[PDB]
């Protein structure tokens, strides 16, 4: 049984905000699963330049469900092509433990 959990919904309308930089908005929900309360690091990995919006490092209490809306940015000249393979990251070191949710980073075009 995982002290922690963490889902992603990555938003169906992406409003593209063009920051110069393209904008992809993302929901984080994240649980902490133990009778202590406990502190997260949250992170992405995937993308070779990118700007984060919102929340990084949390606490949370227990059973707490934390909802978490969030965006990244990212230099369109920087991405590989308009769809990017991204993992966001919740790393709990007090518990030696993280979870990796898979999500997308697209572009426009």
């Amino acid at each position: 049984v995982d002290p922690a959990g963490m889902s992603v919904i990555r938003d169906r309308n992406q409003l593209f905000r063009v920051a110069g930089e393209v904008e992809n908005t993302y929901t984080l929900k994240v649980i902490n699963k133990t009778q202590q309360v406990q502190e997260y690091n949250l992170d992405v990995k995937g993308l070779n330049d990118v700007s984060w919006y919102g929340k990084q490092t949390i606490q949370v209490e227990p059973g707490e469900v934390l909802n978490l809306p969030m965006s990244l940015g990212a230099d369109p000249d920087k991405l590989n092509s308009a769809i990017t393979t991204i993992q966001f990251i919740l790393t709990d070191k007090s518990n030696e433990f993280t979870i990796e949710v898979e999500s997308r980073f697209i572009k426009k075009l």
